[PDB]
């Protein structure tokens, strides 16, 4: 009874890129995804039970995961090359450490749910194969995917251990003092201690899991600290002028890009959109390479309405064909009238319209000129 | 002694020999303080305490953790909980740590080219 000496030999503690491998890289974590459901969904369940090999009818597909995960172990084997790194591999070592058990758990026909929940650091391999499904094909994004994916593995690695280390109790006191309470219990403990607010409600009753805990939270805030100042600011430095211009049958529009300033487009809108006018109805777009400023948006904001802005070059018939000059009926040229060299402008707006005219050689040009 | 001198080891002096003295100094004198007892009251509320649960203490009460399992029941037990929070709270802010966190990480690319024969 309480045998370790099979589960640790078990886990081994002395030690006849391409398509073939994503499917079974997929394969690997689709099934890591079932099982730590099926863990999540038994967990209810004691940690020791009996069980036979044709009585748990939920475990038999757990077998077709162990085989399977079997098979990932020789195709470990294939792919070890060199035996140090391979036993190095720390997702080689959770490997050893749950499949194993596993297996000599059914040879012994017993449940133990001891390490069970280690292949939650699987669950950060979608994250990569994300970008193969062009559903993300960024960096940042998927950056922030990848952060999030292991910060979640170690959440619920660690909220598993918490709860196997709180209803086990002390070895030493014949493991009689254990506590009682739920996966989603230690949840909301690992929370109050990742969080630090302490609510101190209900705590760790084991002595040993408070002296893992301890530095384990030392570790924690430690990565917490040293991975947030790399994720707030990922919700800000996202494109948001990207998309393209979606035009209204019977209504006009026109294009404005060279150089816009604050003063400038101030100007050109209160001259533009006056209310002394018999019907103004053409829409005003901007093309342009640095993003606006505060007040540039503020004054999109208060004419939300009437102006649009995106962001591009004259120079990119791409981002021509994004504005959709086509059926606009002019475009307009605003020149920089303050810079050292006036022929820089003046060959600037030349490139601008033969690149405009090229483009479409049947539309309204007007501009300014030093 | 001859350790590894590659700034691990003036990064191992400034930060983990005092953090780990501090730490255990304070739980060995609050394991002192606590089982004293009251001076003035004749030791009524001597609390039993153990190291690991003192030393569990000190990391509780240092961070931001406010667990209510486990307290200062005395008087100047209870000073000395607000005199270690006035030093460790403030070194943990703003003396300590910012070295181990312009530590970083290794460097990337510090390993040589095995030359493989044949090629």
């Amino acid at each position: 009874q309480r045998m370790w000496w099979a589960f640790l030999a078990s886990s081994m503690v002395t030690f006849w890129q391409t398509l073939t491998g994503r499917v079974l890289v997929v394969l690997v974590f689709a099934l890591s995804i079932g099982a730590l459901v099926i863990y999540f969904i038994d967990s209810s369940n004691p940690i020791e039970s009996c069980q036979n090999f044709y009585k748990d009818f939920t475990l038999q597909i757990d077998m077709a995961f162990n085989v399977f995960f079997l098979l990932y172990f020789g195709l470990r084997f294939i792919a070890a090359n060199d035996k140090l790194w391979f036993w190095l591999e720390v997702n080689s070592v959770v490997d050893f450490f749950t499949v194993p058990p596993v297996f000599v758990s059914v040879y012994l026909n017993r449940s133990w749910l001891g390490l069970r929940f280690l292949r939650a650091l699987r669950l950060i391999q979608f994250s990569e194969i994300l970008q193969f499904l062009n559903i993300l094909k960024t960096s940042n994004s998927i950056k922030l995917v990848n952060l999030l994916s292991i910060f979640i593995s170690t959440w619920l690695t660690a909220a598993g251990f918490i709860h196997l280390v709180e209803n086990s109790g002390d070895p030493w006191e014949n493991f009689q003092n254990n506590q009682a309470l739920t996966y989603w219990e230690c949840v909301y403990l690992l929370m109050v201690t990742m969080s630090t607010v302490g609510y101190g409600d209900v705590y760790a009753k084991t002595t040993l899991g408070r002296l893992f805990m301890v530095f384990f939270i030392l570790g924690g805030l430690a990565m917490f600290a040293s991975y947030v100042p790399e994720i707030i600011e990922l919700i800000g430095n996202r494109k948001k002028y990207g998309g393209s211009y979606s035009a209204v049958s019977g209504r006009k529009h026109i294009v404005v890009c060279g150089h816009i300033t604050l003063e400038s487009v101030s100007n050109f809108l209160k001259d533009f959109l006056h209310k002394d006018r018999d019907d103004v109805n053409v829409e005003i777009v901007f093309l342009h390479n640095i993003s606006p400023n505060l007040e540039l948006e503020a004054l999109f904001k208060r004419h939300f309405t009437q102006v649009e802005f995106y962001q591009g070059s004259v120079l990119n018939p791409h981002d021509l064909a994004r504005v959709k000059i086509e059926s606009a009926d002019a475009c307009l040229i605003l020149a920089n009238k303050y810079c050292a060299d006036p022929d820089a402008e003046d060959a600037s707006n030349i490139m601008r319209v033969i690149s405009i005219k090229n483009y479409h050689p049947k539309i309204r040009i007007i501009t300014q000129m030093l």
